[PDB]
């Protein structure tokens, strides 16, 4: 077990907060919301 999921072409947007990935930029951020947003829970990115 030291190789993770094998696949090809790695998707061009990637989430850099969490560990995500996405193959438009419009998936990626809908997702970024999760994480800038307002809430008592952990670091923001701003
Ligand atoms: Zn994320």
């Amino acid at each position: 077990g030291s190789s993770g999921s094998s696949g090809t072409g790695e998707k061009p947007y990637s989430c850099n907060v969490c560990g995500k990935a996405f193959v438009l930029s419009a998936h990626l951020n809908q997702h970024l919301r999760v994480h800038t947003q307002e809430t008592l829970s952990g670091p923001s990115s701003g």
